[PDB]
């Protein structure tokens, strides 16, 4: 049981999105992991965004999502800490600095290349589409590759 956990900063768009997108992806690849996410700023009150919510809903994926801190125990029980941005990257490995060895982003970890998770931050429900779609190309690229 591989444990993966998604961060970005208020943990309510990309991550969330790449949690719920995975956790699908993975049970269909056959894929043996526990899937979280959390935000390095996150409130603990919060929920996914409604476009956020939205933009899985209509390829029929529950975005059922209460927002989360990223802990030391987290960071503990994490396999991998796969970042939205680079700048999340850097966050994380300045909290958490003797975890750096799990810490990598999202498109650096599965296409070799330097990127950032498209952001929808103040976007229509279809800048939340494309992020939708862009995750979900790196995430079953992922999966993939995790099952290796």
């Amino acid at each position: 049981s591989m444990d993966i956990i998604f961060v970005c900063t208020g943990n309510t768009s990309r991550s969330p999105m790449a949690e719920a997108l995975f956790k699908s992806i993975a049970e269909r690849e056959g894929l043996n992991v526990n899937v979280r996410s959390a935000g390095v700023f996150a409130s603990p009150n919060g929920k996914a965004t409604p476009h956020a919510v939205e933009a899985l809903f209509e390829k029929h994926i529950a975005l059922n999502h209460v927002s989360s801190p990223l802990t030391e125990e987290l960071m503990e029980s994490a396999d991998l800490v796969l970042a939205m941005t680079h700048q999340h990257k850097q966050i994380i490995a300045s909290q958490f600095g003797r975890y750096r060895d799990k810490v990598f982003t999202l498109k650096e970890y599965v296409t070799g290349s330097h990127g950032d998770v498209l952001d929808p931050f103040g976007g229509s429900i279809d800048i939340y589409k494309q992020t939708r779609d862009e995750l979900e190309e790196l995430l079953r690229q992922l999966a993939k590759q995790l099952k290796k």
